[PDB]
């Protein structure tokens, strides 16, 4: 996804950084699940201090959302795995 705005490359989340926030309480590693407010996605917690939009993961698709965690599309109010991209999918 194209780049935000000047501050790019959201809050990570997970481990280290192999995730991001996504949008309410909410965090999806691509190749790192996802977690809505839990312990993995306690990360946004300080994307409560800065709201600037930075790059995301959400790689549209036909659920309801756009791709994110192993195989996740979410959506404004939550995240599900998306057959699509990796755990409902295929041996991916």
């Amino acid at each position: 996804a194209v780049l935000d705005l000047d501050v790019r490359t959201c809050l990570p989340c997970g481990p280290g950084g192999k995730g991001r926030c996504f949008g309410p309480s909410i965090c999806c590693g691509d190749e790192l699940g996802c977690f809505v407010g839990t312990a993995e996605a306690l990360r946004c917690q300080e994307e409560n201090y800065l709201p600037s939009p930075c790059q995301s993961g959400q790689k549209p698709c036909g659920s309801g959302g756009r791709c994110a965690a192993a195989g996740i599309c979410c959506s404004p109010d939550g995240c599900e795995e998306d057959p699509a991209c990796d755990p409902e999918a295929a041996f991916s």
